[PDB]
């Protein structure tokens, strides 16, 4: 039973997960089916084994990632803002996309849709 | 094709319309055919006519409604969070909903779909 309780503490798992990259706890709150469409307009990963890669290149650099406001939940589904921060080669970045989540019946993540565009992505500090 | 800003300043003047109780404004934003899912979870509405009965009941009351971060942008739709204030059964209320647009070739919203639940309802009594 799809609680909102339950996706918006989902999506806090999420973020913590990509904080500590801890790659299996990210994996752990999809579904072995689930897609993830990174971004919006991009062919969707299937599957746990493309979910596990997709993450696993998405922390080779250290991420600080937070929710900057709260989760919205309803009916199956939430979404959230939030950004994500990191640096290379003495360059700052912030991105700042807004996801969607489904969840099945037994509360795992079916699909995620990461939409964001260029003018989010915020280069300099 | 839909360019960011092109998106960008629907969601502007989508929101400046309810802003301003400008029905015939919020509607032309949408296709004779487009889709109206608020809240998400609920019955979809479709057609001109279905469209502007939602917003005109939806304005029965003044809303102040404010984009409360920038807009994302990407592949022919857009995201936006905001907040609609207004006063009902005697309380302020404010709700911070997260909305989700999907564009035709013609730069019009097929689809609409606001993501918000009660979390997301705040009344001051
Ligand atoms: C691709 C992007 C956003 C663009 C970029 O420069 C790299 C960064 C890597 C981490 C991604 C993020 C998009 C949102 C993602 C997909 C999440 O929700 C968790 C991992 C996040
Ligand atoms: C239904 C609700 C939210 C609940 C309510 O009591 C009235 C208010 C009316 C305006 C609606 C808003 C939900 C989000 C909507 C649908 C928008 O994105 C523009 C008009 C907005």
């Amino acid at each position: 039973m799809n609680t909102p309780e339950h996706m918006t503490a989902v999506v806090q798992r999420f973020v913590a997960a990509l904080n500590a990259g801890d790659l299996d706890g990210i994996v752990a709150l999809f579904a072995d089916d689930a897609t993830v469409e990174n971004p919006v307009g991009s062919e969707p990963r299937s599957g746990t084994a493309a979910i596990r890669e997709f993450y696993a290149n998405s922390l080779k650099l250290p991420l600080a990632v937070e929710l900057t406001q709260e989760v919205r939940a309803v009916a199956n589904e939430a979404a959230f803002a939030f950004i994500v921060s990191f640096e290379y080669q003495g360059r700052k970045t912030v991105v700042a996309p807004i996801d969607h989540f489904r969840f099945n019946g037994a509360g795992k993540v079916v699909s995620m849709r990461a939409l964001f565009g260029e003018k989010n992505i915020h280069a300099g500090a």
